């Protein structure tokens, strides 16, 4: 899944640091409702039966230290800009424990 990170290893991560992989692998900016279908469909699930996990993702990713949004449905990775990977996988998922 993604990268090299199995079903297991996903479903315990935050569903932001699913996004960041995912967006690293896609390496293109998604709409919101569009990458949540796709997020849902790499938990398996349907995006209604995520309930709490909706507001937490959009509150979450709508603060996040990741993320961009392009023009305004749309939010992109934001590795394809300078700071510490430039469209590199070099970091995975980038927690950056303090440089």
């Amino acid at each position: 899944g993604i990268k090299q990170y199995s079903q297991e290893e996903l479903k315990e991560m935050a569903l932001v640091e699913i996004a960041h992989e995912l967006f690293e692998e896609h390496k293109k900016p998604v709409p919101f409702q569009e990458l949540l279908n796709e997020i849902a469909s790499l938990l398996g699930v349907k995006k209604e039966e995520l309930g709490d996990r909706i507001a937490q993702f959009y509150t979450d990713l709508n603060i996040d230290g990741r993320f961009l949004a392009l023009s305004d449905q749309t939010w992109g990775l934001r590795s394809w800009y300078p700071y510490d990977q430039l469209d590199e996988e070099t970091q995975l998922e980038h927690h950056h424990h303090h440089h």
